[PDB]
This record gives C-alpha cells, structure tokens and sequence, in this order.
C-alpha cells in the first residue's frame, strides 16, 4: 500500500503545505482517503451551442434530445455525482477456478498476439509528433526541456518507485512514461483485426459494418451485443495481473519500464478528484488497488485484451467446456482449456468484434445467452438485466448495436451495394450543435460546424436531413475556412468516392460516382424509423426556405468567398 504510494502522496502534501488536512465529510467508501486541499472550481453545467449549425437546424430547436445534450456536469458538484454512481464500488473476487480459466486464457492470448510483432518501447519523438498533430499538458511543454523531468521520475520507475504519476477526474510526464512503456500496443496495430481475428483498431466507422456482415456470414448462433454496466470499474486485481503478462515478451530494459507502469500506476493508483464543500471547492486525494484509470494510454487496447478473454472464456462455458464445479475449483485441469483454445481459439475470435468494452459476438449456438456463471463472476456484469436473465440477440446484422450505431445495406441506383453506420438522427444534430471552449470566434464556430456537416456527406449522407443540413452548412461557411477523412478542403464527392468506392476493400467495382443524385438514400421507411422529420411540415418549411437562413448566416460572417452547395 504506502510503500507504492507514499512518496506521491508525501510530495502533493508538501505542495500544499497550506489548507492540507483530513476532512471526515469525506464520502469515500471503497478507496482509501489520505487528504484534502483547496482549490476552487473548474468546469460548467453546459457548454455553448454551435450558432452556425443551430441557425440551420431550426426544426430541432424543439426536440427533447437536442435540448438535453446541452453539457453534462463538469463542474466538482456533476464531479463527485459520477463517484457514488459506480466508481465507488467493490467487484467480488472470482471463483478459484474462475482465475484459473483467466489466467490460462490470457497466456493463450498474449502469445497468440505476439506471433508476429515483438512489443518495444515507444519514443519522445513519437509522443512529441503525435501531440504536435493532435504541470499542465499543451503543446508547449514538448519544446522545453522537461524531458529532463521525464528523465528524473523514468530513473525512479526503474528502481521500483514513483514520484509524481497522478491522475484526476508533471501529468504529461505520466503520461508520456506510460506511452513509452506501453504505447506499442496501439501504434503497432496489435489490436488491428489482422493480428487480433477480433479487433478493429484502425478500421474505421464506414468498415464496422461490413465486419458485422461478414461476422453474420460465420455458421452459428445469433448475434450477442451485450454491454456491461461499468466496464472501467468492473476491471479486477486479477484482471490486471493478467494484462501484465505482456511484459514475459519484452526485452529486460523494456520489461522494468513496463512492470514500473503495471506495478505502480495500474495496480496502485493516486487520484485527484474536486469535491464541493461548504467551505468551497477541494480537490481530494485518493487511491485504490483494482479498477481502471479512464485518462490512460492502453486503456483501449487492455480493456480490448480482457474483453476478448471473457467472451471467449463465455464461449467456452456455452459450448460445456466450464461447468459451475469447474468455476468453483481451485485444482482445475488445464487440458481441457488449453486445447479448445489451441484447436479452436482463433476461430472462435473470428466471431467476434470487440471495441475496448464494446463487443458483438456471434458464438456457434445460442447455448451462450444463457452462459452467465463465468461472465458475472469475473464480474462483467450486464446492464440493465437482471443478473441471471439470458441475453437476448439479434438474427439481423443490421440491427446489432456497436460503437453507438448500427448499420444498413444500402442498393445504390447502379445495383452496387453499400453498408453504412447510422444512428437516432438526434443524436447526431444535437452533437453537432454543441461547441467547446469559451473564447472562440465566430470563425472558429463555422469552422467545427463544417467539419460535422462534412463528416455528415462522408458518413450519414444516406440520410435526408443531414445531406440537406450539410450541404446547407458548407454553403453558409466560407469555402477557404478549413477545420478523420473530413477535414479538408478536397470536394466531398471526391473524398466520398475515395472512401465509398476506391480503397473499399467491400467494393469490387472500382467505377466511381459522378454525382451526388447517384449516391443513395436509406429508404424512406428507414430514414423515419431512425429519426427522420421528412414528412412534417415543420421539416418542408425549413427546406423550403433554407437558403434565407444561409444568407443570413453568410450577412452576419461577412465580405467572404462563398460557394452554394444547392440545399434544395
Ligand atoms: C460535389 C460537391 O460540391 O460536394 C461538396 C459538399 C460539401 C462540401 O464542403 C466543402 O468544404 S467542399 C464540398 C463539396
Ligand atoms: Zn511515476
Ligand atoms: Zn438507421
């Protein structure tokens, strides 16, 4: 406990020599408190709305859901708020043979994403060049030498202790010590879908659904999307000691760096967290053993890890490799474990795509909706269910829910067909109206709204609305102001037909577009269905008249260069 964490503690009390005590209003029940200090708030009760787009969405000033993604709660009241919900919980320690199955089928794993990339340590240069393109973090600490501060604490790491690794609800230095250490799994792709079978970093939202596809094409079962209430607290001591075992594959200088960050950092923890008290704002100092950290590097990449794991330790216990008595041994046998994994361990990830704690698989009977000993007791409990009511699937692709949106083929005019993510269309025009950031110019406003109404002729043009709203938008921005594919200036056909058709690797039939008329709806049915207000008369007069809220966007801007982009 303190041996790990004392110095940290020891070096934030002595900061704030003045207005340091131990207050007992405390409300911490499951993490240990050691001290409070004072500052004073930082943060709002909502944020500003985007008044470009919101003058050309007029119909949704009068929908519920626009209206309450108006900013959550920032603020140190909304703060500890998020605490009592599930943070301040404690997860059950599995079953003797439970752990047994999980450290088995980790082993399994690492080895299976390390047959052909070997885990390194990533750079300064790297950090430094991945911040440049996107004791405080800016670009501006990467200029000065306070790599000799990241000097100091990695000379502390590797003698087994830590100084300043802190976290809240130098920090920069923290992170970069944990990029370098464990950065490898994301930028040597190791949860790509190629190393992984189950993984889909850098696929990309317009590719998900053609996964999903080709997952419904496996013989099997339905489809299983289950979420789990609080993923991030869900992660248990074991849990952890099973992601460490990546470091058996590093060299030795690599692997002290990389145990220092699971040792000190994962599995002891220091955090600050702001509390509203009558004397004012307190920003608390606490820790914990188990859980994850949520502002971490590799937090994707190890909740993607040992969210693999236990959808294939439920695959197992669906196809009666696990048995309750198995769960409950603490002198299980590993043959069976092991060779269902070696024999079918890969095609069993094939079924699956896993997003950290996002996941749809498709197991080869429906045996698994009702597979819930193994899964509630490594405590990935599901949410909103009753704890033993089997899951409920779905025999279509198309409505399986993943990364918040789910996916329709569409049949273009020339017969070739396109799969393309969709979601509630208020949730996509209530986002896009909500601004960031207090000082920005009205530019900087037409700017972010330009880059949603692009991502919008990229991603969701099959949708009526937001192909009207988006090209309403660019119409109403200068043409020269610029704000991943979707920022910038290139024609948004263009881009469309480089995306949609020329590096689609699900399209055989490289002939592209050559105008917007022939790239398709949703059917109008579906485009209803998914929140679509054509057929109100509310929708047909804001269509009818947008170009006067276009001009009147572009008389406010001023004496710039503006092209039309023909919204109706
Ligand atoms: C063929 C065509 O002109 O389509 C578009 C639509 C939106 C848009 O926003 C930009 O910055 S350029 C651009 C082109
Ligand atoms: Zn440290
Ligand atoms: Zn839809």
């Amino acid at each position: 406990n303190m041996d790990v964490i004392g110095e940290r503690i020891r070096r934030i009390k002595e900061e704030h020599s003045s207005t340091w005590h131990y207050d007992d209003e405390n409300p911490y029940k499951t993490w240990a408190y050691h001290g409070s200090y004072e500052v004073k708030a930082t943060g709002s009760a909502s944020s500003m709305i985007n008044g470009v787009v919101k003058l050309l969405t007029k119909p949704w000033d009068v929908v519920p859901t626009v209206t309450q993604m108006a900013m959550t709660d920032t603020t140190p009241f909304g703060q500890q708020r998020v605490f009592k919900e599930k943070v301040d919980t404690r997860t059950p320690k599995p079953m003797p043979g439970t752990r047994k199955v999980m450290e088995i089928t980790a082993g399994w794993l690492w080895r299976t994403l390390g047959r052909n990339k070997r885990p390194r340590l990533c750079t300064r240069e790297e950090f430094t060049k991945k911040v440049r393109t996107n004791d405080s973090a800016r670009a501006a600490v990467e200029d000065e030498e306070f790599w000799k501060l990241v000097d100091r604490e990695r000379e502390l790491h590797k003698q087994g202790k830590c100084g300043s690794c802190v976290y809240n609800m130098m920090w920069l230095g923290a992170r970069y010590l944990e990029f370098e250490a464990l950065g490898f799994l994301n930028e040597d792709h190791w949860f790509s879908r190629e190393n992984s079978y189950s993984g889909v970093e850098g696929e990309g939202l317009h590719k998900l659904g053609y996964i999903l596809r080709d997952i419904s094409k496996i013989p099997g079962g339905a489809m299983y999307a289950d979420d789990t209430a609080g993923w991030d607290t869900r992660i248990t001591e074991d849990d952890l000691h099973n992601e460490e075992k990546i470091t058996q594959q590093m060299d030795p200088e690599h692997r002290q760096l990389a145990n220092a960050i699971f040792k000190l950092t994962y599995q002891n923890k220091v955090v600050k967290v702001q509390r509203p008290t009558p004397k004012g704002t307190v920003m608390d100092i606490i820790s914990r053993k188990d859980q994850r950290g949520s502002g971490q590097v590799g937090t994707y990449g190890l909740n993607t890890f040992t969210n693999m794991e236990a959808q294939l330790i439920r695959q197992m216990e669906g196809e009666g490799v696990l048995s309750k008595t198995d769960l409950e041994n603490p002198h299980l046998l590993e043959k069976k474990i092991t060779q269902w994994l070696e024999t079918k361990g890969v095609e069993r990830l094939k079924r699956m795509a896993i997003s950290g704690d996002d996941c749809v698989v498709k197991p080869i009977d429906d045996r698994f909706a009702n597979a819930l000993l193994a899964l509630n007791d490594m405590g990935k409990v599901r949410k909103d269910i009753p704890q033993w009511q089997p899951s409920k699937g779905w025999h279509d692709w198309q409505q399986v829910p993943f990364c918040s949106h789910h996916f329709h083929e569409l049949i273009m005019k020339d017969g070739r067909k396109l799969v393309v993510p969709c979601r509630p269309q208020d949730e996509l025009i209530g986002r896009a109206r909500i601004s960031q950031g207090a000082g920005w110019s009205l530019k900087e406003t037409a700017c972010l709204g330009k880059a949603y109404a692009q991502m919008w002729a990229l991603m969701y043009f099959h949708r009526r609305d937001l192909r009207l709203a988006s090209n309403a938008i660019c119409s109403a921005v200068p043409v020269h102001w610029v704000p991943h594919q979707w920022m910038t200036t290139e024609d948004m056909l263009t881009v469309w037909n480089r995306v949609w058709i020329e590096d689609n690797p699900w399209m055989e039939d490289k002939t592209p577009v050559t105008t917007w008329e022939d790239v398709p709806y949703l059917g109008k049915r579906e485009d209803q269905w998914c929140g679509s207000l054509i057929g109100l008369t509310s929708r047909a007069t804001w269509a009818q008249n947008i170009l006067t809220a276009i001009q009147q966007v572009r008389s406010l801007i001023g004496n710039e260069e503006f092209l039309d982009y023909m919204p109706s």
